[PDB]
């Protein structure tokens, strides 16, 4: 459990839904139990870029989805990116993750995986997925805030996860949020209910990014680009 990297693999590998019963039709989605390949991954990525004991600053997505970094167990992290910019082998089925592109630009111009991640963890409040299948197949992914149901079911459990990630090691002056939407009411409330850290960034999710700014997309990577250099800065 020594280095920063031992501590997030013990807590993918441990990590189990223990929250309450989920609304009708919801299946837990675990990438850490989906496949065998993704401990491996998992393993490969974390003793690349957080082989140290250095503090990192939180940044928070919403929760895992069943394609692109689901299929990696690494946060925004699909496999093409998984092989193109960690430069970490991926055996099967590509899939992609629009998020994970404006992610890795943002790296890019950040000054690269290596450095960013030096810096930065990323995690989400919810750390599991949820799944369900319609009567034609067609299979949906939720966010954990979808519905007041679902929310209620998982809350205790998101909490918990939180506090887990704190304990890595986390620099807590400022958490950035990712979802300036849900995530930003739901991440509001619970600072300040536990006061997890001083002051909460929102950004907009690369998802909203890639889907309705695209044509403003370098403006957003300005944007997490500024908001993490005024951390520095100050």
């Amino acid at each position: 459990m020594m280095t920063f990297a031992d501590k997030v693999i013990q807590f993918n590998k441990d990590l189990s839904y223990t929250g309450s019963t989920l609304p009708p039709g919801i299946r837990i989605m675990n990438p850490f139990k989906e496949h065998e390949q993704t401990m491996h991954i998992v393993e490969a990525f974390y003793h690349k870029y957080y082989n140290d004991n250095q503090s990192r600053y939180l940044i928070l997505g919403i929760n895992p989805y069943r394609f692109g970094s689901g299929l990696t167990g690494i946060p925004f992290t699909d496999p093409k990116r998984l092989i193109t910019e960690c430069n970490i082998p991926y055996s099967g089925k590509l899939s992609h993750e629009p998020s994970s592109v404006f992610i890795y630009e943002m790296i890019n111009a950040f000054g690269g995986a290596e450095a960013f991640y030096k810096q930065f963890y990323i995690s989400s409040p919810c750390p599991l997925g949820f799944t369900s299948i319609a009567a034609n197949g067609k299979e949906k992914n939720y966010n954990y805030y979808d519905s007041k149901a679902l929310e209620k079911a998982v809350y205790e459990f998101i909490i918990e996860n939180i506090r887990k990630q704190l304990t890595l090691g986390i620099t807590t002056d400022t958490c950035f949020c990712l979802g300036t939407g849900k995530n930003e009411k739901f991440l509001m409330k619970v600072n300040a209910q536990y006061k997890f850290f001083k002051r909460i960034v929102a950004l907009e999710h690369p998802r909203f990014i890639m889907q309705y700014k695209t044509a403003s997309k370098q403006f957003y990577i300005d944007k997490y680009i500024s908001a993490f250099k005024a951390l520095n800065n100050s």
